[PDB]
């Protein structure tokens, strides 16, 4: 699924707006443009792609009260991820002694 | 904007459907549904509406390499909500004095 | 661990201070406070108690320049959670049909 | 705070313990070791500081039954934070032209 970059060339962001010249089928070249908010969105500071995923993800959904829909709902798949913090933020030398403060 | 409830009767929720039987403009019923998988999204385990807030809440996009976006998006606006925790998880009586452990 | 509350009695909560009078293992009682601001963080809007315990769930820990702790983590279990929605919000009664607006 | 690189040399990482060699105020050196893992957590994956001080950012604290402690606390305060996104997920070169997929 997608992989634009490996067939396209000086792509660029502007706003909103991604622009690239993509190589055609039969050899020759087209710059187009691709308005990101119509597929991206921001959740609390974090990019992600707009879909549907609510039957495929939740399950035993009730109405409680009036209005409100309650369900139980998949969190995302766990991975690995790299990360670091600087000891010398806590970590003291206490007269020759490593001290947490 | 919405508010179906108010004027809507003997609503249910089976599956990712909402069914309810609403009031017509000229004194009428009518029951329907709508299909909430089109309109919500989980997103890791929460509830939210579907829809556009890219250009509404981010700012200062680049494209990194070849395909990475970057950009600096608003996180979610601050509010004060009720939460309890129970002392008795980790508060001992110590021979009569209170002790974390 | 803890459960203070089944040998001490007539507790009160003053800002972070907890405060009650306690058994004491040989008889008699004692009164005693305790400030829970050094055991308990705000997390996005809940309590929660403090936490370590970082070497459960992290592997290939190194020291990286003279004071960086760097390591691989693993990021939330995948489980489903309870998570609701107010239908309310954008749900809405158009001429007795259910929309989205 | 911490700082103890400044004055601590050939330190080293082994699972969650930090071993360093140590100025003492008067002259010479000491070696020790810390279990890093009573202080740090992973939280969804990264590196944190154990964290506490509730009560700066929650109000109206009160005891609730015999060992409850329930108050109102501020989410997240809003902001801007960096963020990023592979368009390479689902961006495609459709025929010369770039197409969401």
């Amino acid at each position: 699924l997608g992989k634009f970059s490996q067939t396209c060339y000086n792509s660029a962001i502007q706003g909103s707006v991604l622009t690239s010249t993509c190589e055609r089928t039969n050899g020759g070249y087209n710059t187009s443009s691709i308005d990101l908010n119509s597929v991206i969105e921001n959740v609390d500071g974090s990019l992600k792609w707009q879909g549907s995923n609510f039957i495929e993800t939740c399950r035993n959904t009730q109405l409680a009260g009036s209005s409100e829909l309650a369900a139980e709902c998949k969190t995302r798949a766990q991975q690995f991820v790299s990360t670091k913090i600087n000891l010398d933020d806590h970590i003291a030398n206490i007269d020759g002694t490593l001290k947490y403060e």
